[PDB]
């Protein structure tokens, strides 16, 4: 048996920050507690009955199947309801004519809000084009501290465009609030900066915490050598954009340098940013990653339906 | 324990004319005794390892879910098949290759001909273009019973494009069929009346019960004082379309005429024909319809898969 | 309770040919077993908990949904997977993370190698343009040997194109290797000949086995009256199609000089090459055909997984 995170119970999840560290810690143990459960072959039935409704606007198979596979691994059953218009309120009214949890992707914030407008059973947040993605931030989470046995401490670098990526933005804010971090590397080509409204939303919690905040353009050995993780993520489409490449490639080369007791992480899906040569590292962790991502959903889930 | 509508057993549903009163009488009380399970939390796995596969070359996404959902609280299997070519009949034989049962949703009547010609499982007909709809004819009966306690003895006006509103003729003859009526507005824009061959057709049972039937062009505060139920639906695109949508509008200011005792039912989608601002009044039954369209189809899926 | 086929356990199921004849006949039995098991009413619940994803880039219904039947009759659950890139052994990576079994459908060879480079969990082939298609074969063998009561033995036209049909190339391969066939007849229009490389193939078995090997441009009644199975195949689009149908067709006339033991089958779909006027004929196997690859399909799914 589990004991569900009763902070959670019937209650939408549409940010990471509506959680105290100690609903972190405990949505950690509880999906490590799943995670042993499952993988020594033991099933999970207490969702029996119960119905999750997915309503994704914009596609992510991987975000998609994970909150499907966690359902159906906990007992609970999936219905599909394909995007067809009428409101968006009058679907989700459709939608909880017959479901007990839903999970809403959509690219803009006022969906979550309209949606909440109106929803009477749970709706999950599977990320938005605020930077708002819950469960991302949350398995990330879990991954460190799985992977190294705390986040408090890390060094860790966010690399990639660090001015648009406002999922990222949500990472740093969540961790900055929430742990005892040593020192942020923001690794970011020339112009794509983290913006200067998310280093002043964190200067609170950074200056309480005695958090190093560093910006550099690019990965140096020094850098590499200092960080327990390197979280890249994609560069989608500047004059410089191919040339700034290799300055934040993660390869095999780039590893040289890197302690032996680190991770590399991303939230996926990569390019050419994160070279295929280091997929067989031990500090490769971007694979189980996902899987961590199953269990913190899984967790959270359990947390939502049980009663 | 739950006792199936046994006229039902290994039928098909093709049209709710099939249905006498007292099955419909036993369908409905089936529907509720499942409602007060379901919400209660128990559970039902009566349909373990039995398949349904919907086969729908229309998208319909509030029927689909409604069936897929029935078919899992009941404790069944779903399984998907995307219209992809090779005849009806060929894919009906396909399913019924490893399926229990069926549901088809076509716009010709001719696609249901054809697949109960050949199919060996019950096929359940999620509505066509001929009007045939019999889980919506049937979900509309058990709103209206469980909403106002009887059918029998109402007034209820139908709303829209009577003409071409093929499956509000359906119900119509359905209702003048099996329930004592007192009175039956139809309100309808010039030239979109309840075509005359529908009147000649429930003229029988009309004359029978004494039910009045009165044709009007728009509601007015006579009308809506005297119903038990008003019934919209949607005006799809005459010279007067946009100037005769005022009245038929049904709002707050509609309501204020209405009596204490009624509701208001749409099968949906609506555009601007009902009001958001009566979407929190007690008597607006079409979001609470659409569940009781989940209840009615597991009492027809338990009643036709109980063996 | 059911015996596994214990060398499937935890392996990939890439092609026919890595299966004994003991294995084939193991696959049978319990494949005729779980037919008995399910048709009697009764349920199997040993997949509880285990997940597969199929990950489909060609439309085939027919062969998706089967497998997905299959898993759900073992009480397995399915998550769809929606192909969207990134590359393929990323995908895969991103399915392996929550699933048990994956089922792989690429026109490409290439796919599958790429596929099981990464894979870390079972891959079963659901047909490539290489000609791969396991679960077909074996539901065929399955189908005759159900039908008939034995494979060896038997007379089997193979009629279509056989130089393009690669999936009939290895049904070739397969009965030949296996099975003490009496004679296989090889109808097709001219040019569309059986290639030279794949008699090449064969020749060691068909000597040590003394199988006959018969070359013919169309059925007549001779070699109809000869055959225990006619297996047709679709010809898709030479100056003569339109005209060479006439000669590959089977309908009722075509029957008139067929055995009374005997069966036609057919991979489907079918166009005109396979009358409908032979379709309550009792030797008309193709539609059992299917529901044989539901329990095949089954029997495999149940041996790799079950631990």
């Amino acid at each position: 048996t589990f004991n569900p995170v009763a902070s959670l119970k019937g209650q939408s999840v549409a940010s990471a920050a509506q959680f105290s560290r100690a609903d972190i810690d405990a949505l950690i143990q509880l999906a490590l507690d799943m995670k042993t459960h499952i993988e020594a072959g033991k099933t999970i039935d207490t969702l029996r009955g119960r119905v999750m409704t997915p309503l994704f606007f914009e596609d992510s198979s991987r975000t998609l199947s994970s909150f499907c596979a966690a359902m159906m691994r906990l007992g609970g059953s999936v219905v599909n309801f394909k995007v067809e218009g009428e409101t968006l309120q009058d679907t989700i009214r459709t939608l909880d004519s017959y479901s007990d949890v839903l999970v809403l992707r959509h690219a803009k914030e006022e969906a979550l809000e309209q949606a909440m407008s109106v929803a009477t059973h749970p709706i999950m947040n599977a990320g938005n084009g605020a930077g708002e993605h819950p469960t991302q931030a949350l398995l990330d989470i879990l991954t460190i501290h799985a992977e190294l046995g705390a986040v408090d401490g890390i060094a860790i670098a966010l690399i990639g465009d660090l001015k648009k990526g406002r999922t990222v933005h949500s990472l740093l804010k969540l961790l900055a609030h929430n742990f005892a971090l040593r020192k942020v590397y923001l690794i970011a080509p020339a112009g794509l900066e983290m913006p200067a409204e998310v280093l002043e939303h964190v200067a609170t919690d950074v200056v309480k915490r005695g958090i190093a905040i560093q910006q550099a353009s690019g990965l140096t050995p020094e850098i590499v050598a200092d960080c327990d993780v390197l979280y890249a993520t994609r560069l989608q489409k500047l004059t410089a954009f191919e040339a700034s490449k290799a300055s934040l490639l993660i390869d095999k080369a780039r590893l040289a340098h890197a302690k032996a007791k680190m991770v590399v992480m991303h939230p996926l899906p990569r390019v050419d940013e994160l070279s295929t040569d280091i997929d067989d590292d031990p500090r490769a962790a971007y694979f189980r990653q996902m899987r961590y991502g199953l269990f913190m959903r899984m967790a959270i889930l359990f947390s939502v339906l049980s009663g």
